[PDB]
DNA sequence: GCATATATATGTATATGTATGTGTGTATATATACACATATATATATATAT
DNA sequence: ATATATATATATATGTGTATATATACACACATACATATACATATATATGC
């Protein structure tokens, strides 16, 4: 049975137990993000990127509450899993803070060690920073192993010591003369799903410093001892080298392209809100608001705002937001009122408007895609017809009446125009369809489904039958095959093997014993007063020598006969019943294939 | 303040394994686009008319 | 105020000519190349080592 009891914890418990309430995800998990520019895709915990950018939003806010005359410069070195961050802030105050407990704990190790403790628990109207809820540092704090804070405000330097996951605290007063924040943290790997530090969080981070540059140029943020220079005109142009910008007292906007998705990153104040809020919906409303009757009147086209937008990657700036409310503790979604920031935000949208419509590379586009995709509709146009004949049919093809319904129907190949203009008197009109087919055959040897169907008449033999080139032979339209490769020596030796070959690649056709060959005389020879038929040129070879005397017809094709013959040969047949053997993949290798050594030992015996 | 050492990154040069031949004609068939004129035909454009 | 009577240049098409082209199998046993990558040497340098 499910046990129900009541545990009240600390404030210390409960986030240790329900870690990913407040750090985020706790688990190592893949992402597209943009990096340096790039849209790539990334895999990484945001757990612990959340906790460098704790401390690291820490010390920018501590920029705007000086108005950047103090921690104007921030060191955050990333190196052997440990981050120190260090600005030249005015100090975490030395002054007398009280908790409710009674406990009088001084300034800096209860901002550190206890949470729901700040200074950022004031007006909300007037605070400008990205800090609220005054748990982050000893959020930081809760996740590492080790963690020290060093504070000097001018005339003391405390240092605030947590180790073994904050169960160990203590704070220490040195007299001293450094005013600035370094917070060393080692963080903890138990928890997070992770071990070390790679170099994606790292790349991650230093990409953060690089885009708070953009925002703050005044801040000179340092990773690793490296300088960082921050512009919005190369950052603009590392996401797309034709992205329009904009600039403006609180924001700075780029518009690019974006053809495998849809791409954004914004930033209100210092803080990374990936999963957007709604400035950016604001701002593309009033985008769109002004382009779509713009490009309804430049190129009369029902485009819609998500089909505009999904095109676009929008890469926004909002600088000194006033009331910023969050939905979550990582601050990833701008749930502030509507009219706070449509009064906060100045973005003269017309101007972006106006100036993506004169671009040539990024509305235009959009435009000839979407026409692309009109004229990809408008093209797919089909109807029925009355009573089709052998489904796709052919313009020499002429049909049996009974064909694809349950009959014995036979379909007829040859190669000769001359030899199918007898057929249609002589032959039966419900069960006999003919069809030649222009010059050769080809050699279709373990080659693939494309490159035969590439062929007009190898699909269209697999579309005047059933034939599927992946699947088994059910259902067919004529039901039997009888095959009239031509009499001479060519005509049985270059189409006939590549045609059975062809046929090699459904083997049950030769199984079910329908594969049938007509024979055709090679040799007509009038001897006494009637004509002898000789189907291959050898049997005439063997044959030549006990005969009299006799006036010779070499037949060079079907064609060459006459209607009587044809009759003869059409109405009283000769099938060979060609059947498949157990080892014809290695004999058609050794014929129909590219090694010819097989030839050579072949033709030796 | 200076030895130094080795590490890895990029030339580089070769040696792999393929990939495309086309060879060079024989052989098999098929397709193409024009000029020469009357004879229908057809199909749809205009008039009108109440 | 549009239905219809009707007229007229569109579409083969005949045969004669006069000329093009094109997909394939054949096979060596190389020919030229297509990249190509890849492993390894060595350079410098810089940051450690002293
Ligand atoms: N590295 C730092 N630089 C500047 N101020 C800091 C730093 N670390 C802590 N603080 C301050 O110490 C107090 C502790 O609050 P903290 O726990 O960091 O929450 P916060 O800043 O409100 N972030 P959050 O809880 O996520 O909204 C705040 O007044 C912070 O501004």
């Amino acid at each position: 049975m499910i046990k129900n009891e009541i545990k009240i914890l600390s404030d210390i418990e409960h986030i240790k137990k329900r870690s990913g309430m407040y750090i985020g995800s706790s688990a190592n998990e893949m992402h597209e993000r943009f990096l340096f520019g790039k849209w790539e895709s990334v895999q990484y915990v945001p757990g612990l990127v959340k906790l460098i950018d704790e401390i690291i939003d820490n010390s920018v806010d501590e920029g705007i509450r000086t108005k950047f005359k103090f921690a104007n410069k921030i060191n955050v070195t990333i190196k052997n899993n440990q981050v120190t961050v260090e600005d030249n802030g005015r100090g975490i105050p030395q002054a007398m803070v009280k908790t409710p407990t009674g406990e009088e704990i001084p300034g800096p190790v209860a901002a550190w060690t206890i949470p729901k403790a700040g200074g950022n628990f004031g007006d909300d109207k007037e605070r400008v920073t990205g800090g609220m809820n005054g748990v982050g540092s000893s959020l930081t704090n809760i996740f590492s192993v080790m963690f020290v804070g060093e504070t000097g405000d001018g005339q003391n330097n405390i240092v605030v010591r947590c180790s073994n996951g904050m169960e160990n605290k203590s704070w220490e007063t040195i007299p001293g003369k450094w005013k600035g924040t370094r917070v060393t943290f080692i963080p903890d790997f138990m928890s997070f799903e992770t071990n070390e530090l790679s170099q994606v969080y790292l790349d991650i981070t230093l990409d953060r410093l690089q885009t708070l540059a953009v925002v703050y140029p005044d801040i000179q943020f340092t990773f690793n001892g490296k300088k960082v220079q921050g512009n919005f005109k190369k950052y603009a142009r590392q996401y797309d080298e034709h992205a329009i910008v904009q600039e403006q007292e609180n924001c700075s906007i780029a518009v690019g392209r974006s053809p495998d998705g849809f791409r954004q990153l914004t930033y209100v104040n210092n803080i990374h809100t990936k999963n957007g809020g709604h400035h950016i919906d604001c701002v593309m409303d009033d985008i769109c608001e002004d382009l779509i009757p713009q490009i309804k009147r430049k190129f009369k086209i029902d485009v819609t705002k998500a089909r505009v937008k999904e095109c676009l990657t929008i890469v926004m700036f909002v600088r000194d937001m006033k009331n910023m409310r969050f939905d979550s503790q990582t601050k990833e979604r701008l749930t502030s009122p509507f009219g706070e920031i449509r009064s906060h935000i100045q973005l003269d949208a017309k101007k972006i408007s106006r100036a993506i419509l004169n671009n040539e590379a990024i509305l235009m586009p959009i435009i000839e895609a979407a026409l692309a995709r009109k004229l990809a509709a408008e093209k797919a146009a089909e109807t029925k017809a009355a009573k089709k004949a052998s489904k796709a049919k052919v313009h020499k093809h002429i049909k049996a009446n009974l064909c694809g319904k349950d009959a014995d129907t036979t379909l007829f190949l040859t190669e000769g125009d001359s030899a199918i203009g007898y057929l249609i008197d002589v032959r039966d009109k419900e069960l006999h369809g003919g069809y030649p087919l222009r010059g050769k055959v080809l050699n279709s040897w373990g080659m693939s489904y494309a490159d035969m169907l590439k062929n007009k008449e190898l699909f269209d033999i697999c579309a005047i039958t059933g034939l599927v080139l992946g699947e088994k032979a059910e259902n067919l339209n004529y039901h039997n095959i009888a095959i009239m490769t031509d009499a001479d020596h060519d005509g049985l030796g270059s189409i006939y093997p590549s045609l059975l070959g062809f046929f090699s690649n459904w083997p049950e056709l030769f199984e079910q014993g329908r594969i049938r060959f007509v024979k055709t005389p090679v040799i007509i020879a009038h001897v006494g007063k009637k004509q002898e038929w000789f189907y291959t040129v050898a049997e005439y070879e063997s044959a030549k020598d006990a005969l009299p005397k006799h006036s010779i017809r070499y037949i060079k094709g079907l064609g060459s006969l006459e209607k009587s013959e044809y009759r003869e040969m059409i109405q009283n047949p000769v099938y060979d019943v060609v059947k498949l053997p157990e080892n014809w993949k290695e004999l058609f290798e050794m014929l129909m294939g590219d090694n010819a050594d097989l030839r050579k030992e072949w033709m030796s015996q």
